[PDB]
């Protein structure tokens, strides 16, 4: 598993970011996080991508530390999907290729686009896989920008994966074929989502609330719901209405 | 209607490659786009599915420019494209169901592939609905793969159809296919295609004759044929058979 | 070396790009071209990228194809450096090496600033080098982003070297730091640019004078303007008014 | 005159970095800034060379906000030396040439190292203005490289002079020709300083301190030491050095 053993950091000297945090994330499971703004929350995928180190406590992969046991290119084991204001300037084939490890043939990506949904959006599209996209280029719909970056994850293919939900859209129950590629994504591998989504809470294997630098609850809504009033005044206050 | 009101059109500064267009497309009429590679036919296609901006006029839908719609009902609902060669292989029931929005009905099911002249193949291989078809198992062939296209196409129901039809004539079939399941399709609806099969043409309510940019022809076949001595010249040898 | 011999291009059946075109690049000179737009000189580029094939000719490299090289080894002997509309978001770390091979760490990153000449403000930005830039992170003119990029040159550290100008801003006798920064670039290279700066030219060791797809002139300015009446015009008017 | 009237800032979001901050720069002079960590210094010196844009209030150049041009500003501005680390331009006229303009004359040159104190470093080294100081040939220890330094700022002659101190080596000659310098340099121009030595904050004519994001402190220090139970104490514990 990936696991975070009882990890501190704190970016300067001002206020302390993290506090003594452990978790785990396993195989063919997502793990949520969840909790205020200001909790913490981007900051663990920050260490966990490994720009920068916890001033204390370790963070294991299948038993080894990821720091510096596994060179800086342990960023083919990790995969990140989210968006906002983002523009990808190029080919389609050129968009899904930075990485070594995948595209040398164009059936490859047809075979990802496919596991992605594109091979319906590529088809109906000019030059096909060889056109230049955005910066005076083709015209791409918000949604197909997105299901082209889960599609270059597909050919990455991560044995982590780790995501993060900014604008609504998709509000957990409008759910769309942005979220059908999501959770082809997520099947194979050891997902950390940063929750926004309410009905993504619900079904992540386990959640982890993080309260101000610190992990308050550690297992399923269900339970965490009846157990904790202040995990239950963050769901009815911020998350679903406020 | 759908009314291309007078469109110049240009990717680079020097080839200025669609002058002024103007075309108007009505119900169950099927209008066509033929003429020599470099025409700009799908180029055409390519503003008509706003893949690309037009430089000067509009093409206006029903009087309201078409830039007074989203990006996502244009595309989807109204735009589309027949997919025929799009190429695919799961299951019968995950062919034909990619990326619709839904959940579906095989009742429903049944009812397009009756509609799509497709219920035998389907009535045979015995998970019927929930079979192989590909490159695992009950493989596939040209004329059954195009069919389904075709039915995903009555899923999706559209009101506006867009073709781009095929230099590969598979023999027999192909009318059972291309005659039957076309048939049908463009029957209810406002159908555009890029002819390069006679048969089309011969059917259209009207074609427009695309000779380097510009349009030299509005009329029926017949009317065309015995008027434009290089359309006449173009039907009997870059679009004819044997 | 890198020496094109006899080639034509034709992306579409439409007109054919490039006719029996003929250079030679030599080491630590700079080459030019130069033309009406619709020559074909960003197709030249486009093509010793790899981009494309020659449909008839042979690029050949110090006597050997670059088709035999491999798409990889080429895109790492090459670099191409041009400017605005390209936005960097990320870090100066991260827009620094994405796509590189591993170590020679932050003071390698030093070096390299410091031949592209930004260094300075480089250390008078925030977490100098670890400083996020885009709409996420700071604010940073079009001069200093190009220096970025001409710093990631430095540091991909190609053999062969293209560029062009597409904006006003370095009218030719308009002279600056990254100007500067580009002519240290094109040190040790092979240079070729797309001529745009009046002075580009009068400087340039050879140069290639392209109208509509075929290369005109071969040879240092002062001599083609006195032997070529043609290229007169280009020199006089397209250039210095317009 | 360089005024920050009312600036309240947050990089993030939750927390309020900077919250009603006003300052008022002014001619040939300096002006401090000192405070704990958090404070928000660094923030305010990114936002003087608008690496961010503010979320209340403008910054005032003789009564005008900023929105000149980059340019303008950028060349008014100042950035410092020591966290210049080593540079080997291999060659004194590129150390001091770096980034900078059109051309520079050697008469030019050396006028400056009169004016940085620095003119005799120079003439023990062949090939004057020409010569290599980096990794490979006339090593110089630190408190000329430093001073070289001061030398370029010299070029530009800046309205706007910012600094930030630290690491006090006190190799005090080098605080002397390094004081000596960077009076000739601050002499005649607006200056602000992110000051962490004393010699500073003693003879500035106004500071201001600034505890969690705030002004708490406005006047010269004379004053601030007898009325700040909390300057006094970051004075003589923190800001020693
Ligand atoms: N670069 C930084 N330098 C110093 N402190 C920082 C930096 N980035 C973030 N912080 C601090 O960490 C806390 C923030 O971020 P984190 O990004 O951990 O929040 P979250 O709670 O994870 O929220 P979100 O995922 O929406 O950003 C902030 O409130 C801020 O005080
Ligand atoms: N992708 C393409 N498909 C078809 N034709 C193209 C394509 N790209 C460029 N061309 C054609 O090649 C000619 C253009 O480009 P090139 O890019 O070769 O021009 P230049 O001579 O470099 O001019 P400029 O850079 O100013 O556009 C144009 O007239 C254009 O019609
Ligand atoms: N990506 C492109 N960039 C520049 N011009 C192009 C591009 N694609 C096609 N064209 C131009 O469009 C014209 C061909 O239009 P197109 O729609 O492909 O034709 P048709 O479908 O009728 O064969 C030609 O002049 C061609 O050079
Ligand atoms: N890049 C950043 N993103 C978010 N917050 C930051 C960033 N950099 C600094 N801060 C915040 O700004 C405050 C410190 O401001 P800073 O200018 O660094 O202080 P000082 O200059 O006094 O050391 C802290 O609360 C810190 O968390
Ligand atoms: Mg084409
Ligand atoms: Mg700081």
């Amino acid at each position: 598993m990936l696991s975070a053993r009882h990890v501190d950091f704190a970016y300067d000297d001002s206020e302390q970011i993290l506090r003594d945090i452990s978790f785990e994330a396993q195989p063919n499971s997502i793990i949520a996080f969840a909790g205020p703004s200001g909790g913490g929350k981007s900051t663990i995928f920050s260490l966990l991508e490994r720009f920068y180190q916890p001033t204390a406590g370790e963070i294991t992969i299948d038993g080894q530390p990821i720091d510096n046991i596994s060179l800086e290119n342990w960023r083919s084991q990790i995969g990140f999907v989210s968006q906002d204001s983002a523009i990808m300037a190029g080919t389609i084939r050129e968009n899904l290729t930075y990485g070594l490890e995948g595209d040398y043939t164009d059936e490859d990506l047809w075979q990802v686009l496919d596991l992605a949904f594109a091979r319906s959006f590529v088809e109906n599209m000019p030059d096909q896989l060889n056109t230049e996209v955005g910066e005076r280029g083709v015209k791409i719909s918000g949604g197909q920008r997105q299901r082209l970056a889960i599609a270059r994850a597909f050919l990455r293919n991560p044995k982590i994966l780790m995501l993060d939900e900014a604008t609504a859209s998709l509000d957990s129950e409008s759910e769309s074929m942005v979220q059908k590629a999501l959770d082809s994504l997520m099947k194979g591998r050891t997902t950390l989502v940063i929750a926004h989504r309410l009905s993504t809470i619900v079904d992540a294997d386990k959640i982890y609330f993080i309260e101000k630098g610190q992990i308050t609850g550690s297992g399923k809504h269900n339970e965490l719901v009846a157990t904790h009033p202040l995990y239950a005044k963050y769901v009815s206050e911020q998350l679903t209405v406020g």
